[PDB]
């Protein structure tokens, strides 16, 4: 392996887990095992929640400028060590050097930072009944939380769901995908160093079936934090439910429209459309897999998508000239071949790739071509299924009400964007669209002052902005009666 | 039976239901048969689901102070009917008309009043990013709401649930329980006089054991709100999870402690205690069912409790000076009374009442004495589980840590108080017990300003106050880029 | 005169004044005399403080849903009323009955009504310093405050006053302009009826060098909102500084500038110019009297404006068909004529009207004809001042940056508007206007929501929307040590 | 002259006046000169006004974050510089190391580092009016603003004014008082070293009769902020207004009511009321100057508070174990002996003190002795006006309604405290107390995020918290008329 065997990080330290068991990281570029990894045992899942209690207290006893200049310190650390983790990151998720250090680690911080400056402005509410009593509402930390990460942006995520966790006062348990480990256990080390207590940040490496599991089921974890698939987002939501009533947050799939009205620039029009679909190899959650186009602009529009893809420069993810990678494991990688195959067999015009890209050391890795359908039916499986690869599905309409009952037209909900030069036509399009991410005449960005997540089973909850901090406490409501009481007995 | 054949209530008006099924609900004073009650099939679920998808257009189409001004023409009509209404409640729960008259639509109404109010300041946010782009949200309705309610507090409830729904701009699916059905379906009718659209606010009555899950399984229904026991709790969470992923707000259940510290004056503090435990016979969530006295006040406030049990008047809830009714069931009798028994085996002295009443006309009713245990401990199982009836358990302590601590020391987590004269030892204490309701010096109001619900198994989310009103909307951002956009490919 | 003479209000009721003398008011369609009307005195001024204050104290011991009650009561009395009180307000200003039964009334009840739904949602803040002291703020009501009125809508600017100051708990004393007493002491009636406790909403009538400047010197008056030109609101403003102290809002002239882009649709542009510049006669503070056309659409542009001001309705106001009445007063008119007159010496282009209007039976009256002028140039008169009557100026301009920059240029900053149909431009342009008050393709609507006010020498503070609520209280911070108190002596 | 003569402060570094005049600021604690300071003339105003313009434009362009990063790193110099700049201070003030070392650089810095986490969370609101038209506000920098500092805090007060300004993208032009202008031009270099923009931060020195009325006056100028007395205060608000309108934040002088009640303890309650009256020598706004003593607990209070101050270490400022410096000037000692003259002349008991402090090296310094004067009557000039200096009136009362009444009777309403253990008197006392500062069992902590600022003549505004940083923005409210627009005309 490239690197020594990763361990739990328990209690601002590594540790050894107990259960005898490992399992393997596999850099996607080349088939090589970067490191072995241990798996949490359910007496580890047990340690790590003892420690998070126990952290929690020392953390919310702190001031919250206390524990802001803490989050802030963690900031400073990331920012030096931005160009490190990238090429951590890029090893393990494929991801090219260009994207990784400019976005992963760079948007990570920005949230942790937006939110390191929140945390002296979390408030209650004060409400006069009388002259003889009122209310006053605390927001208290939940205590101990969970998160659980996704694969496609492994930093990020740890990030965006710690940071307003702890800047609200809580403990976060935290287990990245068993495919993606490396950098979330890196984070630890730097909050540690940050001056973050021990137990407030732990990491649990392991399976979902197993570990994510046993945390979701944890009678003492308050809320859990879900980042994933539909499907798996039910189980893990229920679990959560049924074992103590944990509250719960959940960004998942979709099926994201974008919609391209006939006034718009088709230059604009066709960056935002390859942006929305072949960024991170099209391994985004909120990408603009479904694009809708009118009749009177498909062939200029196609023309100019085609001229931006065969550009493109797949390649080496080291090489800091390339600016799409391979997909993030082999098995994703036949996942989306299968689905490529699905759009052949039910008749959709391949425009562009279509194949996996085996020459020369490319057949070591998980490359597939940027790939782009075209003449797509709202009920073929590529359009109506999340593909989480690099598939563009081109779909012809006439008219304005048209495009948007089928962008609407999904059991998803997450992004929705649309590409016009019209002001009233802009607004009220981005109204009428079920998604509660929505672009104009952009894609793909997510400040950290934007709530963002799901309509629909595209998600639960949001992430990011001041709401996202709200929710990460609890509320207490005291009355207090300074008169007399009245029985009726 | 005293009344017709109750239906269903469906677009604006009864319709027939589609079961072949009818089931009974009992006056639990006389056992006299109220009304036969139709049970709503599937399909008529599915029924009332398009019905409110149909209504909530209607209704969100229109402006929000048009919307405020029909909400506030059905709170004029409730204060109308408010003793016709009341008497109604009592036929069906059994609680004196002492409360039903003074509380249930009272307070009730007083939420709706409260939410009507408001429709006009939901409200979204505005971040500017940088000159050429800025972000909005709006808070856009949920859409198809359903509401379960509990027998304890029928058309209160519905009201505490379909106000905050209705005012956001929702359609709501009402069940009543099928022990107090009546209430609920004269609300819609109010509604529906107060020029509610259509299918906004519909009644399907039937059980948890059928309509109950149809409501929580709906693939259209986007949020459930829940009030009943943390074990029902749990399964319809899970439902509501698993099924499509729906947003959950969950009432549950508490044992919820109140301390009584040895500077209160023990007047008050039995007033409290008493009120905390045998308004509406015991049949409130958050009942302050464990009392903590200090050993050197033992004596002196068991005397003070006693003398207040001994004068409540019960009796036939007709009667306007009765103020303790029966049980709202006979099967829920059975179940206080094997509490009760269970009390007396784990040899807690038993100091007031401990047995069903059946002297002359009260053997016709489900009715069980003011029950006052004390000598209790921890691990007594009346101590550890909810009674949800008039059963007061007394526990001594020595020093406020231990108090606080064994307070504390529950997976409950509803409401708690305290009772002291000392400024710095209320809010001390108040901020460290587990609560999300807290009291200091009085009992059991719940001001519709006030957020309530639990921590820990106690609940998911709140109801009233402001903060309730925009957990049924769901965000969607916004991000109007004004300047280039740029694509790496 | 018409009416019997009218008399102070104070303490629930018509009190005589204690001055000695009288003003008139006129109609200002036929020079009638209305009614005589009593001035205030300096030691009336005195009794209706005192009066206020004692009100103030039965005004806030209620509780918020009671004032809430009352002022909705108020709302439906106005409702009722809105034709009789249009009736009146078309005699007092001479505004159209066709704008007073539609605007005047319904607009200021809408705000009333809005702020009525608010006072249950007025709260103060709560926040945790250390585990031994937290602070709770309170938003206290100022006390009694004083509302200062104009001539050009009476009675809305007598609620978009009175609404949140006495939702916030307020009492105020009202002083509506000498020019147009008649609805504030309708309002003042109206109140009464609806339940406000006797003191919480005095009127005095006089004039704002005597009485109006007393109000802004007493000392017990905490407050002082006027709305009026910007040279009397410096005066003002002045006075109620150095008097006591007192907080302020102010809402002022302005010279506001009309954008429109060539991609405007002309027609569209062309009903908001007018609408801009002659509705209530061109007696509209906000109004856009400074209408930028782009070189290469203004022969275009000009002879659609001239179209419709062809066809506008001047005419008798109690005639329902009018839709353009006579000016508020025979001096304002020549004041009016005189800017007209410059207009003309300085070499504007008059495209339409320019004269009184003296046929007829309008001999009787003081009506100017809808006029506008083209041409014109920034340093002309009456480009540079507000004139407040039917006088639109129109100006070229060669480029976007070139209009912005000269829109902006000016000590006003009431209102802004731009008409165009292209996104970017829309937000772009208007983020770039330095006004409070901007509209894209509209002009004039001023929701209740909609906080509004003026930049620069065109306001201090704001009326509606939430923020306007919140500047009615007073903050009080509120720090609870429950700790050790530490001294270094 | 101890330092080199100091300059004008103007786009980020020192200029030279043009008024060729100077003034001298002297070491209180031995009469010697510590500097000749530069006076700005009309046309240095003017430069730095232009100045001003174009730095807020510049900070303005910047993003949220970057103005964060940048006030943070402002912090960061200021903690490193603690000691350093606490030196100064101690030089300028008077005011003992063991003060400026631990409250006046540490809690400006507070502030400053509070408002820089912040910045991201300025947001405006968004309004839907109906499908085809909402408005969203925008919260706009005011632009350039002045704050005018006094001389008891004078580098805390320049943070405390600076910091929310900044934070809100303003520029802000400067003028310390006369009488302590040292800290103030550190400042502007530590900003500038942090990378604030030139103009951003400009320090004009000199007199209050011409340069801060030039300020006052300026009509670019678009808000003043002011601290000093409220005779001042008057006609510093009066100019902003009558000139251009300004808007205004005042923040002024009082006479603060303590109020021991009965049940209090007094050694809490002495150490509460000596601090209250003596920290930084008695030259504190919010000083508790006025202490109410039940009758029968005046004798043991009395005793209390003796036993106390004879203990307080009057001494060289530049000494560690001093507590109790000099007057900050000499004239102001003369104006406090005059104070203390009609005290003893209107007949009160002088305990303590009362009289200059000559021994030794004394003599050279401004020093004033730690005063109380006790039974006082509230028609003493000592009681009703604010002397600014260490001394101490106590008052005896014989209930709590009366001791409210007397605390509340005065044109002033800045602070207010109560000493109590009773839950109810805390709370009900305090909310009857008119002012905007009120502390329960403490005094004198001013936490960052608590707004302060006076009630009636005290104040106008408040600083610090949430709401301040509100307050350094103008609302600009935007109607998007999406749909199509009627004309009456
Ligand atoms: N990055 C983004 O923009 C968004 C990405 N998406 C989605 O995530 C997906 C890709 O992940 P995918 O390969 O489907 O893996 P999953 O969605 O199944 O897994 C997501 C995480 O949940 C864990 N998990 C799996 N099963 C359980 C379980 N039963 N209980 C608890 N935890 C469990 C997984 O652990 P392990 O894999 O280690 O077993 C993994 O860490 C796509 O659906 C994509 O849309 C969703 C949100 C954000
Ligand atoms: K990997
Ligand atoms: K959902
Ligand atoms: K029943
Ligand atoms: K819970
Ligand atoms: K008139
Ligand atoms: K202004
Ligand atoms: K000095
Ligand atoms: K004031």
């Amino acid at each position: 392996a490239r690197f020594e065997e990763q361990k739990l990080y328990i209690g601002g330290r590594y540790v050894e887990a107990s259960s005898g068991a490992t399992f393997e990281t596999i850099n996607p570029a080349n088939g090589e095992v970067l490191a072995k990894v241990q798996r949490a045992s359910r007496e580890d899942v047990e340690r790590a929640v003892q420690s998070a209690v126990e952290g929690q207290k020392v953390w919310a006893a702190m001031t919250a400028m206390q524990r802001s200049r803490i989050l802030r310190r963690a900031v400073d650390i990331l920012r030096e060590r931005n160009d490190e983790l990238a090429a951590l990151e890029t090893l393990d998720t494929g991801k090219p050097l260009a994207e990784t250090r400019s976005v992963d680690i760079v948007t990570g911080a920005d949230v942790l930072e937006y939110y390191a400056g929140l945390v002296p402005a979390i408030e209650g509410e004060q409400i006069p009944l009388r002259e003889t009593s009122f209310v006053y509402t605390r927001r208290e930390p939940l205590g101990v939380v969970a998160g659980i990460g996704a694969w496609n942006y492994p930093v990020q995520i740890a990030l965006w769901k710690s940071a307003p966790a702890l800047a609200a006062g809580n403990a976060m348990i935290f287990k990245p995908s068993e495919v993606t480990p490396l950098t979330a256990l890196k984070l630890a080390e730097i909050y540690t160093e940050a001056g973050v207590p021990d137990g407030v940040f732990n990491v649990l490496t392991g399976s979902g079936r197993e570990v994510g599991q046993w945390l979701t089921e944890h009678p003492l974890i308050e809320k859990i934090s879900f980042t994933g698939g539909t499907s798996t987002g039910k189980k893990v939501m229920a679990s959560a439910s049924s074992s103590s009533l944990k509250e719960v947050t959940m960004e998942l799939g979709g099926k994201s429209p974008l919609i391209i009205f006939p006034d718009a620039d088709l230059d604009r029009a066709a960056d935002i459309a390859v942006m929305a679909n072949f960024f991170s190899s099209g391994q985004v959650c909120t990408n603009g897999t479904r694009v809708f186009i009118h009749r009177s602009q498909q062939a200029r529009f196609e023309a100019k998508v085609l001229e931006r893809v065969q550009r493109i420069r797949l390649g080496d993810p080291q090489d800091e000239n390339t600016n799409f990678g391979p997909l993030v494991s082999f098995p994703h990688m036949e996942s989306v071949l299968g689905y490529i195959e699905s759009g052949k067999a039910q008749k959709a015009r391949l425009l562009c790739g279509g194949e996996r890209v085996t020459d020369g050391a490319f057949g070591k890795g998980a490359y597939v071509a940027p790939t782009v359908f075209t003449d797509c039916r709202d009920d073929m499986t590529i359009v109506r299924e999340e593909i989480f690869g690099p598939v563009m599905s081109i779909l012809v309409y006439d008219d304005e009400d048209e495009a948007i009952r089928r962008a609407n037209d999904t059991e998803y909900g997450l992004a929705a964007g649309v590409v016009t030069q019209d002001l009233a036509r802009a607004h009220r399009a981005i109204h009428r669209l079920e998604a509660g991410i929505c672009w104009i005449n952009t894609w793909g960005e997510s400040p950290a002052e934007m709530p963002v997540g799901g309509y629909k089973q595209s998600g639960v909850g949001r992430e990011n902005g001041l709401t996202t901090l709200a929710h990460y406490t609890r509320i207490k409501s005291v009355q207090v009666e300074l008169g007399d009481y009245a029985s009726v007995f």
